[PDB]
């Protein structure tokens, strides 16, 4: 009778350290433990008082409902997109190197070749103004891998458009170990993502 | 060699006058065929520049690049809406009423009965603050029909969730015919409601 | 004991057909009557929760501060911006023409002539994506007139700078009477622009 | 001919490990050679782009009108918002305490005491989503002392309305010491705030 789901924190797919020297377990750990784990607990909590002024328990004049809201696309963008990103990376070995498959197949015929790709994708990614992240998109309309530079958690998304790669660039992703090198950090990045990750997550929109 | 698809102006699914007398054809008439088409259009002439640029005839100095990326999500996001807009509604006839199937089950496990659902999303859609849209979004992962208000065309979406109910809430959707009375119009805009078209796309992910 | 003033509703300078033909008196009396009164009731009323907050009387558990936050900002910078608005416009004699003293000086060092400021000017507010305004900003620190054009009420103000010419581009400001044709609308409000104000808000910043 | 002036960057009030132990010299050195100095840059270049766009210099189709003034609001708020927190601070000693003066005694006539001030700016910077500032802005309209949470460096301001108290809330302004833990950042800033400068600031707009 009356009730919301609420989310669930998920496990890491490696260990805290197995994105060294890349990006450092210091920063793995707080980003994982810290961060990732307050966005799960900050929308649970919202989805209580909402669900409590659906069901009546929380009368009108006891809650602001714009600040319930933005509350939520924060949150749950915030808890969405880190789950994308830890499995969008893979350690050191397994992680890096070219795309295959249909995803590279798309590049060249988009962007001429992966070096151009990873030359304008860099660029977008260097243009964000603050923090945010920088999404590669499949756009099954027009059938483009779409950049975008998206501002805060919730802010440039493409409405229904699922993500095939993506960059953390809030400055808690980088700073303990780059400071505010954000430019060297997104070098550093290329060598631990996981590409069969992104074709994986490309497949299950082609031709459907 | 090297070249990105561009968008295409969709039809309208009835006459501009089919929607009367909840919003007269004279809003429909300019909404689709001015408001819509120019998103299509301020779209695509960014994909030229976008294209230009990956291929080199649009040298770095001749570009201002976020300028390019917000400018596409702005119209792009502006299109993609409208598109889900036109089909989310129905002729006095057809469209209107309750629904029915998997998303009545939802919303009575949910929200209790369609009536709450109606005055929640109502109250949502009412404390919008300026320009925008009221959406109804199905996620797949925790199960909830979550509603939403999207400031612009591109602010507040929650990344890659479908689109099941949705409400133009710019000023232009309402405004000759309503003035500035936007809760007469959400009011009048129930009557016109597709459920037949928000059943199919919720089908779309279920179990899926 | 614990008190927050309130905001009152302004006068308008002159009668609402005063600006006809270039905005009609349609336009003004809703756009006054309904829009800005709505802003100083929506930011009172806002004052009063948080004055309860403050107090004591409205306990954690009974609101969402950024609810209240953010509502403030949309109120009266909503209340704000549309005072200046009226005050810098002028019926069709007074108002209109180019501007003279100060501000016709630093327009000519800084943008070679008033009619390449049209040009620039005009460019900047048709490129502005959706509902807002563009303002000309005075920078004491630099002496730069600052143009910008701002997204809904509150987004990308330039802190603490005063305004000395402002333009409405939400479409309840024009829609009425031009409909999409927001460039129409720009081209005849130049007619209005009252430049005796703006020189009056320039001189009280300069060398201050 | 066409010439807009350039900004500036300001000198720091004190040593880089003046406000130890509250603020690490390790954040001050980089926040303020790096993160400052860098808004500096990126506003003065992108106002020569400006200029030559203005002079013809830079012709239509070479330039996004929109990368560039957003460009700015983001690069002048953050270099105008830096300056005034360096003097909003002082080391040890000179700063923290109680407020004096006018500032007290406002606080006192809309916040009950110094005590539920500080309780309730707290509360509104610990609600601030994401990346950003909390501001105390000066109403000379309605003579209040407005709250704001500012996101990023230009989202939420009030328009022409001086900073009269400010806390950077960017992650780098705490991260490399306190890491997550933002509240604790918070406690530790009430001990090195400049009430001397706040007090100063507003007796430049009292009665005026
Ligand atoms: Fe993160
Ligand atoms: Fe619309
Ligand atoms: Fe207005
Ligand atoms: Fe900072």
């Amino acid at each position: 009778v009356i009730q919301l789901k609420r989310y669930e924190f998920p496990q890491l797919p490696y260990k805290v350290d197995a994105l060294e020297p890349y990006i450092s377990k210091d920063i793995i750990d707080v980003h994982y433990n810290g961060h990732h784990k307050g966005y799960v607990n900050g929308a649970n909590s919202l989805l209580d008082r909402l669900e409590k002024l659906i069901k009546g328990d929380l009368p009108q004049g006891q809650y602001d409902l714009q600040g319930i809201l933005r509350g939520l696309t924060f949150n749950i963008n915030g808890h969405k997109l880190h789950a994308i990103y830890w499995n969008n990376m893979a350690p050191a070995g397994k992680g890096g190197g070219k795309p295959g498959g249909a995803l590279a197949d798309l590049i060249d015929k988009q962007y001429g070749s992966f070096d151009r790709f990873k030359q304008v994708f860099s660029e977008s990614a260097n243009s964000l103004p603050g923090s945010g992240w920088t999404v590669l998109y499949y756009d099954n309309e027009s059938g483009n891998l779409q950049i975008m530079t998206v501002e805060n958690h919730f802010m440039n998304h493409i409405a229904e458009l699922p993500v095939i790669l993506i960059v953390d660039e809030f400055e808690h992703a980088y700073y303990l170990q780059y400071k505010n090198k954000r430019g060297d950090y997104l070098n550093a990045w290329w060598n631990v993502v996981n590409w069969d990750d992104a074709e994986k997550r490309l497949q299950k929109y082609l031709n459907k």
